[PDB]
Order: C-alpha cells, then structure tokens, then sequence
C-alpha cells in the first residue's frame, strides 16, 4: 500500500514532508519549492490534502499555501508501486496567482507536472 | 473582503458548503457535484483546503475526495468582490482518475473551469 | 451541422475570423485578442488549425502565432448546435511563453477556457 | 537556431515527422502516437502548426487530427538548444474528446506533457 507520509523530492529538486495520514485520508505537511516567481523570497510553506485510503495505488490532492507570496498551488495525482516495490507520485498542478480584479483573471493560472520519489 | 465561508453553486449546478476558515486559512466543507462519470453514484464528498488570510480577494485551493469513486479533484482560484459586494469564485480544476499503472498515467488528468456564486 | 467558418467573439471580447474549411478539415484565420500581457502591443495574429469533417458537432484545434510577442496559444474544443441552430464553441487553451532555458520551463504555460459565439 | 523540421520521438515513444517550415513559421507533418483511448485503432495522423521564426529557441503550437477517432489534440511548447547544441521540445497538450452535447462538455478535455528529442 501507498501512504504519502514521509519525505519526497521531485524532478526539479523540490522537497516535501508529509505527516501521518488519518483514517479519512487527510494529511498535512510542508513543501520547500526549488523554483518560484521570486526565488529569493522562498520559505518553507504548509500543505494540506486528502488521499484515498482503501486503494493500494491511491489518487490524492493537496494545496500548498505559499508563505512568501499571494499565490496558491494545487497538486493532484496517483501513487504507483513498481514490481520492485518502488513508489512514484505522478502529479499535475495548477499555480494560481493573485490578480487585481476579474478583468485579469484569464492570465492567473499556470499548469505543469511533477514526478516525486522518496528521499530515502 | 471576499469570504469563502458559506454555500456556493457553480455554473454546472454543483453546490458546496465551506465551513469556518481558521487563522491559518484552512477550511473544510462538503461538495455535491451535479456531474460525474457515473451520476447515479453521486454522494456527498468532503473538501479540505487553504486560502490566504490577509488579502481582500484571496487565492485558495482545495481538494475534493470523491466518496463514490477512486478519483480526486483539486480546485484553485481567487475570490473577487465587485462594487456592490457580490462575490464570485473564479476557479480552474484538475480531475485525477485512478489508472492501473504508470503506463496509463498520460490519460488520467482532466482539466476544466468553474465559476461559483453564493447561494442566498 | 456546426460550422467553424465565420466571425466569432468570446466571453472576454476577443474576436476571430475563420476562413473556408478544406476537405481535410484544415482552416486559417485571424485572431484579435482583447487581452494580453502587454495590451498596448496587440496586433492581428494568424491562426491555423484542423477540425473533424464528418461529425455534426466536430472537435477541432488551432494555433495562434501572436504577431506582437514570442508567445503561442493553442485552443481545442467542440462546436455544439442547440435546438434552434445556435452555435457555441466550447474551448480550452494553453498559452506558452518564451523562457530563457529549460530550467524555467515549469513556469511557461498558462491554461484557461473560452466560449465563442457567432457574430451576426 | 531551432527548426521543427525533422523526426522526433517523445518520452512515451510516439514519433512525429515535421516537413519544411515556411517563412510564416507554418508546418505540416504526421504523428504516430504510442498511446490512445483505443490503441488497436491507432493510425498515422496529420498535424498542422506554427512556430516562431526569428527566435533561436522558438515557441510553437500544433494540432493533431486523429484519423482513427473523433478527438483532437493540441500541443504547445518551446524548442531549447543545450550548451552542446542538443535540441529538446518541452510541450504540454490538451486532448479534446467528442461528447454528445454541451451537458457533457465538462469532462471532454484531458491535459498532459511530453518531451521530444530528435530521432537521429
């Protein structure tokens, strides 16, 4: 079975740490991003999400509230287990920027992907 | 200031209730989707997210753990308030399906938009 | 049958003209966006795409080469016709910006939606 | 300078062949996908797109009209050149399925990524 609890890094070098997953599948953690709009401002930021519980290869989502900007990112994906027992999180994300008013809303959402593997 | 707490409907007729937002911007709620892969199966599903606290028009994200499928959706967006105090949540979402293994990962993520307005 | 040829406006006030669709479903046109990173720079920009030919409500895609920036947008969607013969193009888009090298690739893609209706 | 003319493969094993890029940046070609909704039906399919011309690392987009389904895919991205002169296309895509009517439109768009390198 795949539990998101533990430390993970992604293909861009970001690191996240996820705490205990409760019986609802909820989890909290922290996220240290390797990249940002203004990288000189990067600080460790909180995340909160939910994974499925029964499935051996659960889907999940989480939100990262960046502590150094007005933006928010959400990730969703699935945890896969190899024939050798290795775990990979395949994710896609949306990064929402803050804009001044609704006339700028069209430009406020970036999309991307990330693969994560366990630190140790 | 644009608040997320309350009852919302979107342009597809889905409804959600968001409970009290804590000092860290964290919130829970319940989502009733009007649309699904198998609409006869739809049941109420929990959501968990984070908004920014200081901003008058905060960005936010949340995860919906569907209680009737193996899928997960994440939403991110911004709460806008117009001249008359009317709120709109402008959101984009990713809907993650469960696939059998990593070779099917390519097909697992749907994308879309939703605009939410306050019920009553 | 839902036709793409003609003049269209979207929910943001952008307009486009699509010319004759050939036997392979290929079409050209001109796009005038109402919105840009630098709106004072906006000029008419060419589009080139393909639709399906047999379908009454075809899917399609097209590329807009912005003539005033280094960016490119792609749109994909479907042409729907209601009971009264009114057409709507339901689309999603990706807007690709130019970045300096691959280490910035993560931030280069915006996503959104647009609904188009026929002018006159 | 980066010209899309030539043969490319992506990280999933798909292959595409792009013909001459004209002075407008337009190009045609073919695309043999490694994966599909119904892979037993896969046939070689046409593509049509536009790249930027002046830039050494141009952005671009193209549409693939699948010849074996009612779907359409669009790709957009950028061609990067290494310090060693190696070229990579970094892309994201939207895959549009045909649905019966507008009430199903919400579920019709998948999103993903692909990296391409030259065949030879």
């Amino acid at each position: 079975k795949c539990s998101l609890t533990g430390k993970w890094t992604n293909n861009l070098g970001s690191i996240m740490t996820i705490r205990a997953v409760n019986s609802r599948g909820e989890f909290t953690g922290t996220y240290l991003t390797a990249v940002a709009d203004n990288p000189g401002n990067i600080t460790l930021s909180p995340l909160l999400g939910i994974q499925h519980k029964r499935a051996s290869q659960p889907t999940f989502g989480f939100t990262v509230h960046w502590n150094f900007s007005e933006s928010t990112t959400v990730f969703t994906g699935q945890c896969f287990i190899d024939r050798n027992g290795k775990e990979v999180l395949k994710t896609m994300w949306l990064l929402r920027s803050s804009v001044n008013d609704i006339s700028y809303d069209w430009k406020a959402t970036r999309v991307g992907y990330n693969n994560f593997t366990r630190l140790s």
